[PDB]
């Protein structure tokens, strides 16, 4: 029948003290998020950084998703360069025409049980745009940097200094790397994966309609791959991992029917999502919004 959605993941709002360091609120916290593997933080009200991203120059290319691309189973999609505007009011349009209200009149349970319908229907197509994997050397960060490519207003500099500015998150694993923008759409997607070498993920939404969050403890990570490789089409069945999880889309409800725990939460403006390593996650945006994430280490 209709989606049923996953129990919540926890939120967390810190007080000054407990945003001082990151690492170590991130350490603290640890023992509950890491049973469901993906958490959510808001920083105190008075914490609110400037976009800093220049945004007249701002210009990309999104890559075209098909929704039941799967459920299907290369002339389709003529692709198209944006601005930061262009791409909004396309938007904007494109949800408002689709369920025929103004787009911030539009509940979050009513995207997410059309996104998943929209997933395994074969009798309606709907092709999305996904701003995808733009680094953030070219345009600058979302977060104001130090660096001295502009700005830095004297109000900026504390959010350039903070641990909680994602330029700022410790990179560099111990052994013998730079953010990455996302310009989202409704219903625009990231399906099951896991980061490179099991590393956590810190996300920022700067501004924007939410952003949808499914997420998998680690401990389960070999039930979900197993439910993955027995439900999975079978010329995609040998692929290797990093190669399968670029197609993995799965209707958490059907993970959830074979006993892997999901967690879900709706990212809104402002607020951190941190993935713990080896958590699986996948989720979709409400709308037009923009976000911000890096690997790090602790
Ligand atoms: C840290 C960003 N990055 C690139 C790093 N790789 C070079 C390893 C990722 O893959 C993160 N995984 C993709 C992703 C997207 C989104 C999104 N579109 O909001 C949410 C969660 N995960
Ligand atoms: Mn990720």
């Amino acid at each position: 029948a209709e989606f049923v959605p996953p129990p919540e993941c926890p939120v967390f709002e810190p007080s000054w003290e407990e945003f001082t360091d990151p690492l170590s609120f991130i350490g603290r916290i640890r023992p509950l998020a890491e049973k469901t593997g993906i958490c959510k933080i808001r920083p105190p009200k008075d914490w609110q950084p400037p976009f800093a991203c220049e945004v007249k120059s701002f210009r990309f290319t999104p890559r075209v998703q098909r929704l039941n691309e799967l459920e299907a189973m290369g002339f389709e999609q003529a692709v198209r360069e944006y601005t930061l505007q262009s791409f909004g009011e396309m938007a904007d349009n494109f949800k408002s025409d689709y369920f025929n209200m103004p787009v911030h009149m539009v509940p979050t349970e009513l995207v997410e049980k059309e996104f998943w319908r929209l997933v395994s229907s074969i009798e309606e197509d709907v092709i999305v745009e996904y701003g995808a994997d733009i680094s953030s050397k070219d345009f600058g960060s979302g977060f104001p940097v130090k660096d001295g490519r502009r700005k830095i207003l004297p109000e900026e500099e504390e959010y350039a200094l903070s641990g909680w500015n994602l330029n700022n998150m410790p990179v560099l694993e111990q052994s013998v790397k730079v953010p990455w923008l996302y310009v989202g759409m409704c219903f625009s997607s990231f399906c099951w994966h896991i980061e490179d070498h099991w590393s956590y993920s810190i996300n920022y939404l700067h501004w924007g309609e939410p952003k949808t969050w499914y997420g998998v403890p680690s401990h389960a990570a070999e039930q979900l791959e197993e439910v993955m490789r027995e439900l999975a089409p079978e010329l995609f069945e040998s692929q290797p991992d990093l190669l399968h999880q670029l197609v993995t889309i799965m209707n958490p409800n059907v993970l959830m029917e074979h006993g892997v725990p999901v967690y879900r939460t709706n990212q809104c403006a402002g607020e951190f999502v941190v993935t713990f390593p080896r958590a699986y996650h996948s989720g979709f945006n409400q709308g037009y919004n923009f976000a911000e994430a890096v690997n790090f280490c602790t």
